[PDB]
């Protein structure tokens, strides 16, 4: 069924909440024993959003290797992603340790530090060039190199130093600053423009570690980014582009982290984004 035809029949019958509950019913359910140990209690932003044990990202430390982050591997597509929660006050050093240890090139942030009059994350990168940050706990220095503020997003160059060794690496911060407080955007055009800006940078390419992607909980907004990116990749890759089924790709991705796409509005938007993206993909 050409994805767009399925979109029209679902939209006309008014059945997005219905379809979404079905995906939630067939989703995998694996154990997250480590996320729940008493010691890890202040490392989780939300009581009901946890990394599955089989796919969790482990820190290289002997003390406590735990972070709320999952490795998502889409095999046929040849693309991996790290999905994580917005850092907390006491996990900002762990966040930057993960970026270093996994060799990531880019970080994608899809929330504002404050939304709905509350804090969704910590201010985990420097606001100014001359005022760097040290994370004592993980032996790291982070420096703002450059900022490029656009209408729908901001792009930043950061330098990360492991003070243990004196090695430095350049990290790219892609910040989508315009998701509305409520709901999803009206047109996917600015979100697709943003996705392609991340792609262009090399941040999603196989010669780097996996990209790190986060929103507040790391499952909603994040899930949409990854779902859209994987579905366009497979359309470009397969012999039959129309054999790409969004529902199947989602369920495959939910094998690695719980709860990816949190509302039927967000599922509906992910179809829109892929559909509009296929005009590019397909020679246009
Ligand atoms: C079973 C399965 C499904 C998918 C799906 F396409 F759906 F995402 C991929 C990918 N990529 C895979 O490697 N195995």
């Amino acid at each position: 069924m050409e994805m767009e035809k399925e979109f029209e029949q679902i939209d006309k019958s008014g059945s997005w909440a219905a379809i979404y509950q079905d995906i939630r019913h067939e989703a995998s359910d694996f154990p997250s024993r480590v996320a729940k140990l008493p010691k890890n209690k202040n490392r989780n932003r939300y009581r009901d959003v946890s990394p599955f044990d089989h796919s969790r990202i482990k820190l290289h430390q002997e003390d406590n290797d735990y972070i709320n982050a999952s490795l998502i591997k889409m095999e046929e597509a040849q693309r991996s992603y790290i999905l994580t929660q917005g850092p907390l006050p006491n996990t900002v050093g762990h966040f930057w340790e993960m970026v270093w240890e996994q060799k990531s090139r880019g970080v994608v942030m899809l929330n504002r530090v404050m939304e709905k009059g509350s804090l969704k994350c910590a201010q985990y990168w420097p606001q100014k060039e001359e005022k760097e940050m040290i994370f004592e706990d993980t032996n790291l220095k982070l420096t703002l190199i450059s900022e490029d503020i656009k209408s729908y997003y901001t792009v930043r160059q950061l330098e990360l130093e492991n003070l243990t060794t004196q090695e430095t690496r350049e990290i790219l911060h892609f910040h989508y600053t315009t998701w509305p407080d409520f709901g999803v955007p009206e047109s996917p055009a600015s979100f697709l423009n943003f996705l392609f800006k991340v792609r262009e940078s090399g941040s999603l390419s196989p010669e780097h570690g996996p990209v790190v992607v986060h929103c507040s909980a790391g499952i909603g907004r994040s899930g949409t980014f990854c779902l859209a990116d994987t579905c366009l990749l497979l359309m470009d890759k397969r012999k039959d582009p129309s054999s790409v089924d969004i529902k199947k790709v989602l369920l495959e991705m939910r094998k690695f982290r719980m709860g990816l796409i949190q509302t039927a509005d967000q599922l509906r938007f992910s179809y829109l984004a892929v559909i509009e993206g296929a005009k590019f993909i397909m020679g246009d």
